[PDB]
């Protein structure tokens, strides 16, 4: 009962191809291909076969969301659910699944290239440097939503290490007042990558004391991934 | 002068599949492939086409590992070099670059999917929970080879958050000592995943107090990646 199954595919950080292999195969046979996110490319959107239903999630709801892909597979299709990146990162995919796999489905998930990676890529960075720092932490900034008390921005930025920060792409003012309170310099190193690996792709390198110049010069609100650190300087 | 280039190339977790599609281009063209690390499929290895130079790096010193690639170089040969996992995360691309980019060179960057990715995949847990932990921290265990100071695992345990180690299965004691220390549980839950998407992997699930039992009953010495942390719960 092998329709009676769930692919999560990582869509990679932007571009078609930092699709993994497997990850384009499914995407190939799939009859129903769910994009949760608007995070994808026009252009992964439209390798999927003729013939397959292509739905918006992300204002859908759980139990909807749920419920059509249940249906789907009780009618013996493919279906496939496309998160951008890596879905372990701040995907969302664990509700669903525990719903789904009571229902029985068999779930399989398509890891993928995550954009922090991506991110560095563009900049060609390491994120560790023996000597210097070992540790890589991968947070967001609180903006409404709180982030969970031992977990702050400032707290986190006391071991020194790089720091890559996904959704905060408009919290720079927040981002280096923590950075600033937790002693760092003002000028460690920035880097901000806006779209990786999309066409419009924009590569800021700055520093703390600017961010929120750069940012808003650069008119970056949206898909930012900002790594700070001295791994980022040369 | 597009002989003139690194591509430095990120080759998955271990499947030959998990290699995005840009990835297997290259390696597919490439006329000298470098795979340093042991830790590459032999399978990955063996898409190269007929003909390719193959070469073990690693235990090759510095300047001799970059004078053979820019000798290949010069050559008008297609050099490419395959690092496991994503080469961001302790990946070791940074000298290399330097020299490389005063001899002119180019790099270009491949992303890629890192260990810490296929294994939560592997256990099908995202790593991120809305009300439970916003941060992941990518690390490695002190071993002989000291941390930064402010980097320790004890100090990186007390957010409470996920922490993912590489390079440390050999040093679940430290490990759990550390994370008792930071005032974990002895039941949070961990789960190594052991050759991640290899044909031998082995999935462990298991807890803080069992670590080092867990490690050395299921005979994991070596490539496993432990994710620990309520997340892995359920
Ligand atoms: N191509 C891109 N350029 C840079 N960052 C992006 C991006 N796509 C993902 N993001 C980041 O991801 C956030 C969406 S949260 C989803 C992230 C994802 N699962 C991943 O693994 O990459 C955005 O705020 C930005 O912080
Ligand atoms: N398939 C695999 N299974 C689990 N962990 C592995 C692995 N391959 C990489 N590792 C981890 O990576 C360490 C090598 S350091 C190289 C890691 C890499 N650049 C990556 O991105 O994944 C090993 O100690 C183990 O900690």
């Amino acid at each position: 009962g092998s329709h009676m199954k769930l692919y999560i595919i990582g869509a990679g950080p932007g571009d078609p191809d930092l699709i993994t292999v497997k990850g384009l195969k499914l995407l190939q046979q799939a009859d129903v291909v769910l994009y949760a996110d608007s995070l994808v490319s026009q252009d992964l959107i439209a390798k999927s076969k003729p013939g397959a239903e292509v739905l918006k999630t992300a204002g859908m709801h759980l139990e909807e969301m749920v419920g059509t892909m249940l249906d789907r597979m009780r009618e013996g299709k493919m279906v496939v659910r496309v998160h951008t990146g890596d879905p372990a990162m701040y995907g969302a995919i664990m509700e669903q699944m525990v719903l789904l796999k009571r229902e029985g489905v068999d779930i399989e998930i398509v890891p993928g290239v995550t954009s922090v990676f991506a991110a560095a890529a563009a900049a060609e960075a390491e994120l560790t440097i023996p000597d210097l720092t070992q540790t890589v932490i991968l947070t967001r900034a609180e903006g409404r939503t709180p982030v969970p008390e031992f977990e702050k921005l400032t707290d986190l930025a006391k071991h020194k290490c790089t720091i890559a920060l996904f959704l905060s792409s408009t919290l720079t003012k927040k981002v280096m007042k923590e950075f600033i309170n937790a002693g760092w310099s003002e000028d460690t190193p920035v880097v901000v990558v806006y779209k990786a690996t999309w066409p419009d792709e924009k590569i800021v390198r700055t520093t703390v004391k600017d961010l929120d110049d750069a940012m808003r010069t650069n008119g970056i609100r949206k898909q930012a991934m900002i790594l700070a650190g001295w791994a980022l300087d040369p």
